[PDB]
């Protein structure tokens, strides 16, 4: 048995380590260029700014931060998924709960995350995290965190937790508090979810697609907001054969 | 039935989508900086460096260019993986050889290549291809890359295959030749190999991981060494339990 593809790569390969080294470069030096010239924009989008039309919460003279999503994004969740291989039971919810509560000495960082946190906050970059994982287990999460070598995360200040708020997995709510304390300078995440809520509850797979080419949404790609690869679980996961191959590129064997 | 969850992430989504223009948008920046300001070194290795002691090709006077490995890093293989995906042939290698000949109309750009090969041409960079398509089939693989928006190759100028040399898939040798001719300024690829063969021949699952965090490797992605993703085939999908899941980090859920 070997485990799921998907799993041998994004766990098991240079391939994909090489990948989030390269992300977490260009936040990086995005992050750098920013300190030293401050924009006018943040990169969180202004509430009922839309995909059609996106706008930006100002970022004024508020302190500067850095937004991670957690999961896939600066943690992998490597006790978790070798679950899911062995057992066949990732979709279990309750399993997830355990996990929120019990799976700290079975995290590890995403390549890069732990040195690109250091690095911003000894730039004075304020590094806040924004997780869907629940607010009742924020404690056993500070500790997966911080064991994961990413430093001191706090509820409510640095931490921010699905049931926060009324919104469930939507994370705009949450964006939208840190936007109002913080000049967010880079945004990261493994979900389009980590940068806006417009991308789900609705679109298809692939009008999910198109709209990261929207050319006001395409400008932010290593350029604000930064993506990690996650082909294991979640939103990436969908389609039947017509919306993953597309039927004006079909082929077929002699 | 849906395809494969690498195919569904890598070809449907619009995570996978946001991640290629994330690696387009750090590519063409770091461009623009060495068109302005040359390097003494180009990110092709030195004949003999060896990955635990990475040494360059001196960038010299020569004209400034960028490499790209082809499949899935400029060019998605749509109607390969559709025929993959519908027949559970992948593996099959005259069905692959039948697709260099015949799958010219059945390819796509990888999301921002076609835009940032007309981006560096621009600039004055020479585009260079080096690809493990056969010699054999170079006309056609010529016409595919031109039907992906990626303008016109030449067989032996700017475009390179397996069978140039008698080095079979090692493109180090390709890359040397092309290093001789050029000063490289950034070099794009989705396996490890289009970039070093010495990860490649010898090392394990985790060896190859763990090379890719090595310094003067680490120091490459994203700042000159330029990787798309591909949990669909290749030298990212390999690996038992041990090597995906490390022992350190095992769970079972209650
Ligand atoms: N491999 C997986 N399959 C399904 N859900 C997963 C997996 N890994 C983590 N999860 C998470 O577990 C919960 C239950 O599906 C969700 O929060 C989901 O995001
Ligand atoms: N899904 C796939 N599975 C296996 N090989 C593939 C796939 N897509 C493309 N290939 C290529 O097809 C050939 C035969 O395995 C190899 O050159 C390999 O890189
Ligand atoms: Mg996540
Ligand atoms: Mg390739």
């Amino acid at each position: 048995e070997t485990p799921p593809a998907g799993m041998q790569y994004l766990y098991g390969s240079g391939e994909a380590s090489a990948l989030s080294l390269q992300a977490y470069q260009a936040l990086l030096a995005h992050v750098a260029a920013k300190v030293k010239v401050r924009p006018a924009d943040s990169v969180i989008l202004a509430e009922g700014a839309g995909l059609d039309d996106p706008r930006f919460v100002p970022c004024g003279a508020k302190p500067l931060a850095a937004v991670f999503d957690v999961d896939e994004t600066v943690m992998l969740n490597i006790g978790y998924e070798y679950h899911a291989a062995r057992t066949g039971r990732g979709f279990d919810t309750a399993a997830w709960d355990a996990w929120e509560r019990t799976g700290e000495a079975a995290v590890a960082p995403v390549p890069g995350a732990d040195r690109m946190v250091r690095a911003l906050r000894q730039m004075g970059v304020t590094v806040v995290f924004n997780t869907n994982r629940a607010a009742g287990n924020a404690e056993p999460t500070v500790r997966a965190i911080k064991a994961a070598g990413l430093g001191d995360a706090v509820h409510g200040q640095t931490l921010f937790l699905s049931g926060d708020d009324a919104m469930g997995s939507r994370k705009d709510g949450r964006r939208a508090t840190i936007a109002a304390r913080y000049c967010v300078i880079a945004m990261g995440g493994d979900q389009l979810g980590d940068f806006s809520d417009l991308f789900n509850g609705g679109p298809s797979v692939t009008a999910r697609r198109a709209a990261t080419m929207q050319p006001a949404i395409a400008q932010m790609w290593g350029n604000g907001w930064f993506v990690l690869p996650n082909p294991v679980y979640g939103s990436g996961l969908k389609g039947g054969f017509d919306e993953v191959f597309p039927l004006d590129k079909r082929w077929a064997a002699p």
